[PDB]
């Protein structure tokens, strides 16, 4: 005991048979987009791009939609 931090593997993509379907996220977190529209958003596309970014976790989406990107570069 001295430091505190967890790792457990590093990088692990999970995709093969799956395909990039645009109409595959508008049917998953459809209600979500509507939620943010009330939580304090509206930009569905953005709400999605963020949601999908959080695995469709509106919660994590909010923060991300709140302006909590994190990394910066351009």
């Amino acid at each position: 005991g001295s430091s505190g931090s967890s790792g457990a593997r590093a990088c692990s993509q999970s995709s093969q048979t799956a395909l990039p379907t645009s109409l595959f996220t508008e049917g998953r977190y459809q209600q979500e987009l509507e939620e943010l529209k009330a939580l304090g958003f509206a930009n569905r596309d953005a709400n999605l791009q963020a949601l999908v970014a959080t695995d469709g976790d509106i919660h994590a989406a909010i923060e991300m939609l709140l302006g909590a990107s994190g990394p910066s570069s351009g």
